[PDB]
């Protein structure tokens, strides 16, 4: 048990505004470190046609593009690509001792397949809760790392929906003030109803949610 106080301040049967969603689930997140914060939505799609598939990026009005610190995460001449590319931070496995000592002045963290199974080993335990693992389908880990670096440095993150027809992306963290938090919401829902596929039939967006890491999830007018 650690939340009856958490579920007394969401209405479960209430469809929030997102600016009243976003004052609301910043005090969802009250707990360690800084929250990542979701939107989420259950689709009007057949999840098994590839014709009503739902993949795009956005660009978000806040958080990202230059300001974001990247470090890359490599080994051989991926170096020497993730250099060229601008990562702001490069290193080989040897970098992570220097994270386990306290280092942590990056925004995200990107690295090739074959320095996982050390990063997700040595690190999984401080950086998975924390929302920096690099993940094959956040889009964060592949050989084809100097054209991950330069998307995000671009301001663009990726979306995609999954095998039970629902979607989601990070849209802040918790500290952010709910006017940045709401621009990002709303950014993001345009986005996705600007990728409505050909065919679909039905209400393209059924139900959408706002949530934090381990919180509930609060319910969404889209249009608001
Ligand atoms: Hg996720």
């Amino acid at each position: 048990k650690r939340y009856r106080a958490l579920l007394e301040k969401v209405d479960p049967n209430k469809i929030y505004t997102i600016d009243e969603a976003a004052h609301l689930v910043k005090e969802l997140a009250t707990a360690k470190f800084d929250e990542t914060v979701e939107v989420h939505a259950k689709l009007g799609i057949d999840p098994r046609r590839s014709d009503q598939n739902v993949r795009g990026t956005v660009s978000l009005p806040h958080g990202l593009g230059k300001q974001v610190r990247v470090l890359a995460i490599a080994k051989g001449e991926k170096i020497k690509e993730a250099e060229e590319a601008g990562a702001d931070y490069v290193g080989g496995e040897e970098i992570i001792q220097k994270i386990l000592d306290g280092w942590m002045d990056f925004d995200a963290v990107v690295a090739t397949p074959d320095v996982m199974g050390a990063v997700g080993s040595k690190l999984g335990r401080i950086l998975g809760p924390r929302g920096l693992l690099p993940n094959p389908k956040a889009g964060t880990v592949g050989f084809n790392i100097g054209e991950i670096i330069r998307e995000i440095k671009a301001g663009r993150i990726e979306f995609r929906n999954d095998k039970t027809g629902a979607i989601h992306a990070p849209v802040g963290k918790a500290c952010f003030p709910p006017e940045k938090l709401a621009d990002n919401i709303r950014a993001f829902i345009r986005a996705l109803e600007a990728h409505k596929p050909e065919g679909a039939k039905g209400t393209f967006l059924r139900s959408v949610y706002v949530t934090t890491t381990m919180g509930p999830s609060v319910r969404i007018n889209p249009h608001s």
